[PDB]
């Protein structure tokens, strides 16, 4: 699928190991800590569809598929990034029958397919020193490697050519810039993506790959592909849109979790990134937008506050861009760090109440039904209407999101934003609380938060059909 068609989609994020297991379970044990297979695979997330498509996620990004090394003393390769074989899979996962049939599944519930692969190097479960090249595939010599350093940041040929670790696990750097090595890796996506008709990828450490092999993968695999640019800077990660469709939004990640995590938080950093973003990348809306992955901290870890979650939530799902929710953040997922923060969903029971599970399903079904009212709507701006210290009103076509950090305990305010573009005299409902108001002078809402929780707004006349509010 190209990136216009991957513009209106959203994407649920599963580690596969840790998602849902072939035999339903929901209590196989997964001590995070083991760092272990916990047994999560294709044949599980298959039944466990219907409790994605009800949050309303319409994508799913799962783990690289890619066959493993065998070895696990220093942990299992259960998250799929220490691979050793491009040509075969890792059958923790599943069989190819077992991909294919997940693909399938997908495609009959209209979903897409978006798969995480890496270039940049390969995994050996020992230190650099004891690596033998002739055991992976197809780069079997050490001639398709750079030679073993580790990164000095503050130079970005060695963030490109030195090793991501040179201690056991090592991850060899392959020469993605040779013509040979960038030849295999774009026959084998151009390949996989038809094999297994995948919608879109994933680009693990896009950074540590040099920018021209970058494009020509893209080029070759024929599918929208979002860049993991690992880089709060918009100055730096930006221009790599340059060369992949779409890069995962961190310079916007930082300042929102700084802005949300505490009522103590201020907006202006977000706003100040934002800016920069939307100055400095091709298309913001292409941007992957998220709050939580594999590599951080889950939201939970930093706050139990419910408001604050769906505030990061509402504008994870909201803003300009394709947003993308980590698996167990709907469940309240607290791991402060990695192996803590891949938590088994199973565990959770798919449970359907947990209040951010409703409060996806009400943001995601009022961002698709925006798309279906209007053709425009998807491609519109983000404009921010209101901000100050700890409010942020934003509006994109005639969806206008107000979020504040004030917390749970906040009590109330009144906050007016001017110019949303409603006509005076129009009525809109907020859907998350089903309560409605009339838009003023100019397109003013006067807007009431309370108990710190976050509203969403479309005109009232319009939600017909929506499934929001009766
Ligand atoms: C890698 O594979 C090729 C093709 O079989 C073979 O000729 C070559 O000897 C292998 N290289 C090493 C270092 O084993
Ligand atoms: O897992 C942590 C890693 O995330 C990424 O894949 C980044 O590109 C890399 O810089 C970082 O080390
Ligand atoms: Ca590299």
């Amino acid at each position: 699928a190209t990136p216009d068609e991957w513009r209106s989609r959203s994407i649920y994020q599963v580690l596969t190991d840790r998602f849902a297991r072939g035999d339903g379970s929901p209590d196989a044990p997964c001590d995070t800590g083991a760092r272990k297979y916990c047994g999560g695979n294709y044949r599980g997330l298959i039944s466990q569809l219907d409790y994605i498509q009800g949050m309303g996620f319409d994508s799913v990004w799962i783990s690289p598929i890619t066959k493993q090394f065998e070895d696990d003393w220093n942990g299992a390769p259960y998250h799929g990034y220490w691979q050793t074989d491009l040509y075969a899979l890792n059958e923790h996962f599943g069989t190819e029958e077992d991909l294919r049939a997940l693909a399938d599944e997908l495609h009959a519930r209209g979903m897409f397919l978006m798969v995480d692969v890496v270039i940049n190097h390969n995994g050996w479960p020992g230190d650099a020193a004891s690596i033998d090249y002739s055991q992976f595939n197809p780069f079997n010599s050490s001639d398709y490697y750079h030679p073993p350093c580790e990164i000095n940041y503050d130079d970005q040929t060695s963030v490109e050519q030195c090793w991501l670790y040179t201690g056991a696990n090592a991850l060899p750097d392959l020469k993605t810039e040779d013509p040979h090595v960038s030849q295999v890796h774009n026959d084998w996506i151009a390949d996989l993506v038809s094999k297994y008709s995948i919608d879109g990828l994933r680009i693990d450490t896009t950074k540590h790959v040099d920018k021209p092999a970058i494009g020509s993968f893209n080029d070759a695999a024929g599918v929208y592909a979002v860049g993991e640019v690992y880089h709060g800077d918009p100055a730096y990660t930006c221009p790599y849109q340059d060369w992949v469709d779409g890069v995962l939004n961190f310079p916007v990640y930082y300042p929102l979790i700084d802005a949300f995590k505490s009522p103590s938080g201020t907006m202006w950093s977000l706003v100040d990134n934002i800016n920069k973003v939307f100055q400095t990348c091709n298309d913001p809306r292409l941007l992957g937008t998220f709050s939580e992955n594999h590599d951080i901290p889950r939201f939970a870890s930093y706050t139990q506050d419910l408001a604050l979650a769906k505030n990061v939530l509402a504008f994870t799902i909201l803003f300009d861009g394709i947003p993308i929710v980590y698996a167990g953040q709907e469940q309240q997922y607290s791991g402060d760090s990695d192996p803590y923060n891949r938590e088994a969903l199973w565990l959770s029971g798919f449970n359907t109440d947990a209040p951010l599970y409703k409060h996806i399903a009400a943001c995601n079904r009022i961002r698709s039904h925006a798309v279906s009212n209007d053709d425009a709507y998807i491609t519109t701006p983000t404009d921010i209407k209101y901000s100050d210290d700890h409010t942020l009103a934003l509006v994109k076509g005639a969806v206008t999101t107000v979020l504040t950090n004030a917390g749970a305990n906040a009590g109330e305010t009144t906050v007016t934003v001017e110019a949303t573009g409603y006509a005076s005299g129009e009525q809109v409902t907020d859907v998350l609380s089903c309560e409605s108001i009339a838009a003023s002078d100019g397109g003013r809402l006067s807007v009431t938060l309370n108990q710190g929780l976050p509203r969403v707004f479309f005109p009232t006349d319009a939600l017909a059909g929506s499934g929001l509010c009766e």
